[PDB]
């Protein structure tokens, strides 16, 4: 598997996106579900600061897991976002977050859940990977690259 | 919340341990659920494999998370354990494994299994916490801190 694969499509990856609260970015990270899914944009926000100010999601160094879950969601939904500037993101190490990568679960947990997220966070703490995503320009290979880390 | 509290008791604190194999660890941590739980050490152990063999649970430098789903568990358990000798753990950035905290569910799952996973994950994935939990002898601490981390 690849994982990531099935929920992540290239229109949900966005490359460099000048933004300035945590707030814009889960505004702007609403507009990608919202587009390739029927979801409204304003529950996608809502619900991800319904996690957020619960304790920050920043995983260190520039990295955040931003999630949540979705009243309607049939299938889990996952998004890729860069930033021109990273935003103060209450990390735990104190830095600002400039990689993030989005997911949403519907109410209804699966098994799968878990180990989905699990692969994400895998993926984003690992620093070698972490620096091919922070300098990629190719929005294709940065698709490629996050749909089959360990296939 | 502090909210591996509930699941990880200081018995599940285990310092120090000379060990050779990854199923020597395995061994061992299915030694400590078995303990403070009814369940068969063996079947633990088993399906930490059956996780551990579909994919390393390693998240880098030295960290890993082995975890498994378990047929009759109520609630989820967790332990903790160092090693003298940090073990080859197929780890993403090929570092051995000295730290690693261990997580069970049950069958079923809940919306909060993947909020208490990604909690331990990104507790083990900040290295400024990394070095205090590598470096502490104390083991009342060891579960203070791990038990108290965001409160």
């Amino acid at each position: 598997m690849n994982r990531l694969a099935k929920i992540l499509p290239l229109e949900n990856v966005v490359i460099d996106l000048s933004v300035t609260s945590k707030k814009r970015v889960f505004e702007q990270a609403g507009l990608i579900f919202e587009n390739q899914n029927g979801i409204a944009r304003s529950t996608v926000t809502d619900n991800l600061f319904a996690r957020e100010r619960l304790g920050s999601t920043g995983l260190g160094e520039g990295v955040a897991i931003p999630h949540g879950r979705i009243k309607g969601l049939k299938h889990p939904l996952a998004a890729f976002v860069r930033l021109a500037e990273p935003i103060p993101f209450e990390a735990p190490d104190g830095q600002p977050v400039s990689l993030l990568i989005f997911l949403l679960v519907p109410e209804q947990a699966t098994q799968a859940h878990l180990e989905i997220l699990s692969e994400i966070a895998q993926l984003l703490s690992d620093r070698d990977t972490r620096e091919r995503l922070h300098t990629e320009p190719d929005r294709d290979e940065l698709h490629r690259l996050l749909t089959q880390w360990q296939p």
